């Protein structure tokens, strides 16, 4: 219903917990998580297709992209449509995040569970780089932690 959870982790010590908690069935979505074990400042942060998370995020894919759309994030709108942008980190590792966005729903018609978050490790770039990566990822780094949106409730 509402909620649901992602356990991001990796080969690394970065791990994390996000939250989803859509509190109607058009709402936005407010997404809550704390990451542990990066390196501090910037860090890239959006949706990508996986969902057969057999053994790891692997092959974790690019960025999911509904029918073609560039990267980007919190600039323009040529972004994919998971693409949060990037989230700061405390110098312990630890980024805290705490928002709501109307791009997706784990209730309702489309009810977005199994996706895969990867956690980058620089900043997104917005995908001005100017190469396959920027308009890819916006070379944020390569997949530090990830894991799939489990139904909570
Ligand atoms: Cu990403
Ligand atoms: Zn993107």
């Amino acid at each position: 219903a509402t909620k649901a959870v992602a356990v991001l982790k990796g080969d690394g010590p970065v791990q994390g917990i996000i939250n989803f908690e859509q509190k109607e069935s058009n709402g936005p979505v407010k997404v809550w998580g704390s990451i542990k074990g990066l390196t501090e400042g910037l860090h890239g942060f959006h949706v990508h297709e996986e969902e057969d998370n057999t053994a790891g995020c692997t092959s974790a894919g690019p960025h999911f992209n509904p029918l073609s759309r560039k990267h980007g994030g919190p600039k323009d709108e040529e972004r994919h449509v998971g693409d949060l942008g990037n989230v700061t980190a405390d110098k312990d590792g630890v980024a805290d995040v705490s928002i709501e966005d109307s791009v997706i729903s784990l209730s309702g018609d489309h009810s977005i569970i199994g996706r895969t978050l990867v956690v980058h490790e620089k900043a997104d770039d917005l995908g001005k780089g100017g190469n396959e990566e920027s308009t890819k990822t916006g070379n944020a780094g390569s997949r530090l932690a990830c894991g799939k949106i489990g139904k909570a409730q």
